[PDB]
């Protein structure tokens, strides 16, 4: 069950695998108001931009888990080339198997792709009143028909949960939602339209490929499929929440 | 004054919609020039006459207060000092007055110059309402109680002034000043638990994020207007 | 007409682009330091010079326009770049350079071939094969429902322009893949509109004795409301990146 060749060869060139752009990841870090020292744990730090750049920012410590390379030199370079190397660390992990020494005040997961969700090791390894930060997609304007969903790429409507269903989701688990970064159609179409001239370079790299077929489809559709209804649709963004505690009394 | 506002606010740059870059957009837009002179009814936080004071070298003086005191902090922090002030009408008429934050008309043009800008905060229904009720949970009395964005410009010309500029806030912005009321209510709980009227902002904060994604987020408008009076 | 060179004396860009929308085109580009670009109605070359300097590409701009023709030229002393890019003063309806360019543009002045599938033919004609065709065009952000509405934006009929998935149904239709898209945002088009209305203003109290004072005066006076009321709902902009198929 592997990744399918249209979605990574249509991504080989994006620096952030989701509508989020530079500006929204630092103003996450920014809005979290997080002391120098706040110490953070991320689950699929991938490039690990997000906590190499706060770490610079905002000073804080913090470690990832990335599950997407075999080797994670490119993030811990990535530390040492802003001179951070000391405060941020990086372990090439897959999720499941891990203890922290000690408790974090701030535990992400944004999520691989934008379209899935991943939480016990989140929770486990969180202070108590921590923040969570968690990136997850749903429906900026719910669809009207089943009809216009499928056409998005999505089996029913019940597949995604609205944005005032998704906050209501968070509040029944215990989670008090205390901050909230929201992604823009500019963010999207950023991260939609990249691919766009991704498959177009890869057809004109790879013309003998008999691949080539599979992506002149997708090429031909994609951009029609994302104006039409999509871009509308589609919505994503990073909740910072804080569970509910209850204490002795 | 709900103490609430004093809380969910306790540590806001910007009380309302405006983001940092949103007040520096509307002074360069206003092609102003070192030797303005403007009032500020209503400075609140007070970002709007610092932030100018610096990057557009501009006199002035806001009124307000008691955030009045937090307006003074910026002054003195970004080098300005005394190029602004904080503390109705003006014996000097300004050389482009201000109520960020109508029917104000009134006041303004009492403490304004001739072909003088006249700068209006005022909000709007981005998107009326679906029904009464969903205004009522967005916290409004009624529909009645905003205009709609070209309703709120045709008012302005039925005045006699004409929008010679306007800078308008987008969801972006709503979120900024939304969300953050959330953490820094969730801030207090924790830093006041044994206290009085916690109970009630453990309320708050209960509906406060459900409310806003369900209704405000768009429907909430706002913006300041530039006007210049016409005749 | 010349109500265009009034409200637009000041501006730097015209159309609902902001200074980042513009950065994020060249960027998205991907364009190595050398590119030779061809802009027709290039206005202010805002693009052209700021790209030049960002990215080290090359390119000459076409504008019917001497003033702005003047506003470029000194826009590229001013970000030092006047050597990478070279403005002339002309009319692009017919125009074709002697030598193929890496990508042609015609962002916004789409009006001097016809609409838009007659600016497909001019610069097609100087472009390189695979060669990257820029086109900002604007589109029904909203399509009205009567032709009244229509008429009270600005425009004649809605036939006039397309919707977004029509315009990039009808880009294909011409045999081109659509491989980068930057749309403008109504933020955009506020800081567009709203200049329009304090240059006017501004121009009135400069020239009170002008011929086409009253005409100005005239368009200032329903301006703000025309857009308010209809456009900024209705109307989306952005530019398309090209590439025949």
């Amino acid at each position: 069950m592997d990744i399918p060749r249209i979605f990574t060869i249509s991504e080989s060139e994006h620096r952030i695998h989701n509508p989020f752009t530079e500006e929204k990841y630092a103003t996450l870090g920014r809005v979290l108001r997080m002391k120098p020292g706040t110490r953070i744990l991320d689950l699929g730090s991938g490039s690990g931009e997000m906590l190499c750049t706060w770490a610079r920012d905002h000073g804080i410590t913090g470690t990832g888990i990335d599950m997407s390379s075999l080797f994670t030199a490119q993030a811990k370079r990535r530390a040492e080339e802003l001179g951070v190397s000391e405060r941020v660390h990086f372990i090439h992990n897959d999720a499941a198997g891990y203890v922290a020494n000690e408790k974090c005040d701030v535990a992400a997961c944004v999520g691989a792709t934008w379209i899935a969700g991943g939480e016990e090791l989140l929770a486990q390894s969180l202070k108590p009143g921590g923040i969570m930060l968690i990136g997850e997609p749903y429906w900026r304007q719910l669809p009207a028909t089943e009809e216009i969903a499928q056409a998005c790429g999505v089996s029913s409507t019940s597949d995604f949960l609205t944005l005032p269903g998704l906050v209501g989701a968070f509040d029944d688990l215990g989670y008090d939602v205390v901050e909230m970064v929201l992604a823009d159609q500019e963010g999207w179409d950023r991260y939609e339209a990249a691919k766009w001239l991704t498959m177009r370079r890869w057809l004109e790299a790879n013309p003998d490929d008999d691949f080539a077929a599979e992506v002149r489809a997708e090429l031909n559709i994609a951009p029609k499929r994302y104006v039409t209804y999509a871009r509308e649709c589609f919505g994503w963004g990073v909740f910072a929440l804080i569970a509910r505690l209850e204490h002795h009394h």
